[PDB]
């Protein structure tokens, strides 16, 4: 179509520095990746994947039945960090609500030599969780790039995982996140909290109208006293501008 390249990186790159931060936005046509934002260099950089490896322990989980799709997680009772965790919800639920207690709780029933085992069998970042069960993914030793969680993504787009079809189809399921005019968001936003600086990512693919499925990484620095919901206008902007919902 008749906008221009120059055109199109511009308004994306805008997009961040309209937010006051630094980013990237990965796109993934087919084998072709298309690196977006207004840090460019951010595309092969290592950071913590955060929430964003909810779907990788939630397919682990289910792969070795750990947990069951309908299978509802209790609250303990004790106070949480956000008061709308303060209740008994489904893997799924949690998903959308990023409960990191329940994927906690999963991560253990999982077990450390079970989980590095199955990290390292998806080949997922750096492939090292070190010792704890409970926190690798939140303040490290894991740790990804842009470019690697956008291949995840496609991956499990289009059920390329080493994982059963139908525990793939489950996870899938729990990620649809927008509809927007006949095209399917889904996505898993991720926010490294515990590291310095902090890491916003959000990871997943357009599903439009006719099938095609389009990948794709958003991963930024998050500041002092942003929303959380950044990550998701700044990426429902840039697919926009794109053409591609
Ligand atoms: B996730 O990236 O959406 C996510 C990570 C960490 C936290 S947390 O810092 O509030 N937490 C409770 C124990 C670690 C929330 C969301
Ligand atoms: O995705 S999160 O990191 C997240 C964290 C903070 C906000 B916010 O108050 O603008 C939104 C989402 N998360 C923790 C609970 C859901």
């Amino acid at each position: 179509m008749h906008i221009s390249s120059q055109q199109h990186e511009k308004a994306i790159k805008s997009y961040f520095d309209e937010a006051q931060t630094q980013g990237v936005i990965i796109i993934k046509e087919g084998k072709n990746l298309s690196t977006y934002g207004n840090a460019l260099a951010r595309a092969n950089k290592e950071y913590v994947p955060a929430s964003t490896f909810k779907m990788l322990n939630a397919l682990i989980g289910l792969e070795n039945h750990k947990a069951t799709t309908n299978e509802i997680f209790k609250w303990d009772g004790k106070k949480r960090t956000y008061p709308a965790w303060e209740k008994d919800m489904t893997l799924g639920e949690a998903m959308a609500l990023s409960a990191v207690p329940v994927y906690q709780e999963l991560a253990r029933r999982t077990g450390l030599e079970l989980m590095q085992k199955e990290v390292k069998r998806v080949n997922f970042g750096n492939t090292n969780i070190g010792t704890q069960v409970d926190n690798f993914w939140l303040v490290g030793p894991l740790k990804i790039t842009p470019v690697q969680e956008v291949n995840f993504a496609d991956d499990l787009a289009h059920n390329r995982l080493p994982f059963k079809l139908e525990t793939q189809e489950e996870v899938k399921k729990m990620l649809l996140i927008k509809e927007v005019n006949g095209s399917k968001i889904y996505a898993k936003s991720g926010w490294g909290m515990g590291v310095t600086p902090q890491v916003g990512w959000l990871t997943g693919w357009v599903e439009q109208a006719n099938g095609k499925k389009i990948p794709f990484s958003l991963n930024l620095e998050m500041k002092e006293g942003m929303s959380g919901s950044i990550r998701n206008e700044i990426t429902y902007k840039s697919l926009e501008n794109l053409g591609i919902i």
